[PDB]
């Protein structure tokens, strides 16, 4: 499906916890 969209479940949700 994504590519980058799991990198971004990683951290960027984390970024701004």
């Amino acid at each position: 499906e994504m590519r980058l969209s799991k990198f971004f479940r990683d951290f960027i949700l984390q970024r701004k916890k």
